[PDB]
């Protein structure tokens, strides 16, 4: 063995915080740890040593401005922002309800089992948006999720209305049901949504089986076939990675999201995360890391994609930090720890083949010039010019036009959103992020979190801390019993 870090985790039994070390084991990263009270514990935490190692050199740590709570009994029980936060808001969730058409066996959130309705009202829900948007910078995303948000009738409403608050991306996260409905989805498209995240377990009908209850893949494909009729072109796939169940169709759910890249932006895969409610055999089981999730795109996409094309989630940080002193303004940065995620974009091409672009762009080399550049940074002109005459050098599709990608890139760089919308509309994400639960919890990498909950009591949580601590507290607070509260409300709410 080899002892890699040391860090903080909590116990599974009584959720304390406890002392952990993560360690190297039979080329595996593992973390152990010992509750006073209930023993020692064992979980993976990286399936792959080597490549938690070549990630652990891409780590930033950022930096917050804006609190909402303040230290009293040290991370994670500060929830928040409390002062020693790492990270703003770069993605918000509000949850606009509890309350879901579908009763799936794998829920982080554990919906329908409560006997309460959390559904905060439309002036809840812009005070909570008015959170967000006090931070520096302020919150850019902004996503609503549940609880299945579609079964509010006033969701156009709040779409709208999260336009109306300065969000430049509004996500729906849906399972997609009430979307078969084409006047439906024009509704929302019409109200300003950006990009709907849609739960996509897989390509057949067993993984809906084990992780939904019910097939729901010919209503998956209705949707993704109105989203073509009616030009919806921000469609992001969303699969429950479960080992067993769907780690088998890991290249298929790509290669169908390629056939559909027109209105398929990306596919997130999530790894089981063991909060809320799981089934007790995909909690024994079904334990798949970010590494593993890499290792089964590779070998499902025959080489076509490998492991070096993946990239942690702050390694385009320093662009974030290149466009805040070149324009001498505050840019949402993603500061989050370097082993949460990881990410690929690919273009595709005439015969349907995936080429990464890491495989005709030097990334490596073009944030190598970025980092460079910074503190350099008339002669900031020079500067761009500098990296775009340095950009050729380090270029791939023949139906890819790569002087209006170069065009693209250098606009990023100048904080123009409209060219990093455009230039994602040129290419597939392949990403996972693995979301802790209190088996793998690391306090290292929830105080770098980048994806918050807004809450009703004018806290911001990070996501991993929300779903493991502080959901059950917040729904019950502001949860009227089911009984009085279909009395009094429509079918809509
Ligand atoms: C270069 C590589 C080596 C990799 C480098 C590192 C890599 C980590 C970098 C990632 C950067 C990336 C996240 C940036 C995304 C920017 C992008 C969203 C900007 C907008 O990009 C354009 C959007 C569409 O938006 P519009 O054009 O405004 O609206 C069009 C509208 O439909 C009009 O009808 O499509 C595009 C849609 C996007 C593709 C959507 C992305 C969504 C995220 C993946 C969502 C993540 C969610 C979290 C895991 C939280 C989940 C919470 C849940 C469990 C409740
Ligand atoms: C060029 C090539 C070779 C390499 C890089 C490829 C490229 C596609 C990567 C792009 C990465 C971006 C972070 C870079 C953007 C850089 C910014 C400085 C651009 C600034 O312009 C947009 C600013 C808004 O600024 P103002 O409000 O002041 O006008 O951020 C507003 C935009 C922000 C970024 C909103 C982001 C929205 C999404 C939904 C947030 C997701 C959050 C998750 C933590 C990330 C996903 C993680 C994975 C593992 C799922
Ligand atoms: C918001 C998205 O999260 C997915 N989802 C639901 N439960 C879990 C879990 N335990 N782990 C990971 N993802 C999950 C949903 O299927 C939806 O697509
Ligand atoms: C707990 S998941 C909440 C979002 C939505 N109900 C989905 O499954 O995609
Ligand atoms: S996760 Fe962040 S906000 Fe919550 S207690 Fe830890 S440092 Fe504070
Ligand atoms: S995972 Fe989503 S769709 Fe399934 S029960 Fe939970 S909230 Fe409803
Ligand atoms: S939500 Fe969890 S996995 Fe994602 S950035 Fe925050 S702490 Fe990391
Ligand atoms: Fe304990």
């Amino acid at each position: 063995s080899h002892m890699e870090k040391k860090t903080l985790s909590l116990c599974p039994i009584c959720l304390k915080r406890i002392p952990a070390t993560i360690l190297e084991e039979d080329g595996k990263i593992i973390i152990k740890k010992t509750c006073p009270e209930h023993g020692e514990f064992k979980d993976i935490y990286w399936g792959d040593a080597e490549l938690y190692k070549k990630f652990d050199k891409y780590e930033f740590i950022g930096k917050i401005e804006v609190t909402n709570t303040k230290v009293k009994n040290g991370c994670p029980y500060d929830c928040g922002l409390c002062p020693n936060h790492k990270s703003t808001t770069i993605l918000a969730n509000i949850d606009v309800t509890n309350r879901c058409n579908l009763n799936c066996p794998i829920c982080f959130a554990n919906a329908n089992k409560s006997g309460k309705v959390y559904e905060p009202s439309f002036e809840d829900i812009k005070r909570m948006m008015e959170n967000l948007r006090k931070e520096i910078p302020p919150t850019p995303a902004i996503q609503f999720a549940g609880g299945e948000p579609t079964v509010r009738s006033d969701l156009p409403e709040l779409i709208k209305l999260a336009r109306d608050m300065g969000f430049l991306h509004v996500q729906l996260a849906t399972n997609g049901i009430k979307l078969k409905n084409i006047n439906y989805l024009k509704k929302l498209k019409e109200a300003g949504l950006s990009t709907i995240y849609l739960q996509f377990d897989g390509i057949s009908e067993k993984p809906y089986l084990v992780a939904r209850g019910k097939n729901l893949l010919p209503i998956k494909q209705k949707v993704i076939e109105n989203c073509k009729k009616v030009g919806f072109d921000s469609v992001v796939l969303v699969p429950t990675l479960v080992r067993g169940v769907n780690d088998n169709e890991v290249g298929g759910i790509i290669r169908y999201a390629a056939e559909n890249v027109d209105v398929v932006r990306g596919i997130n895969f999530q790894p089981v995360s063991f909060t809320g409610r799981v089934d007790e055999k995909t909690l024994l089981e079904g334990r798949i890391t970010i590494p593993d999730f890499i290792k089964l795109v590779e070998e499902q996409t025959d080489g076509e994609i490998t492991e070096e094309d993946f990239y942690p989630v702050p390694s385009v940080a320093p662009i974030s930090v290149l466009v805040e002193k070149l324009t001498n303004d505050r840019k949402p940065t993603l500061s989050s720890h370097q082993h949460c995620g990881t990410s690929t974009y690919v273009f595709v091409d005439e015969d349907g083949k995936l080429i990464p672009i890491t495989r005709f762009i030097d990334v490596e080399g073009f944030l190598e010039i970025v980092k460079e550049k910074i503190e350099e940074i008339m002669h900031d002109v020079k500067v761009l010019g500098e990296i775009a005459l340095k950009l050729p050098s380090l270029i791939a599709p023949k139906s890819v036009n790569i002087k209006k990608i170069i065009d693209l890139i250098l606009s990023v760089l100048k904080s123009d959103y409209s060219a990093l919308a455009e230039l994602h509309y040129h290419m597939l994400m392949i990403s996972c992020m693995h979301f802790m639960d209190a088996y793998n919890f690391d306090v290292k990498r929830v105080m770098r979190c980048c994806i918050h909950y807004a809450t009703p009591d004018d806290r911001i949580i990070p996501f991993c801390t929300y779903n493991t601590l502080h959901r059950q507290e917040v729904e019950e607070k502001f949860s009227i019993p089911l009984e009085e509260w279909k009395r009094m409300h429509k079918i809509g709410g």
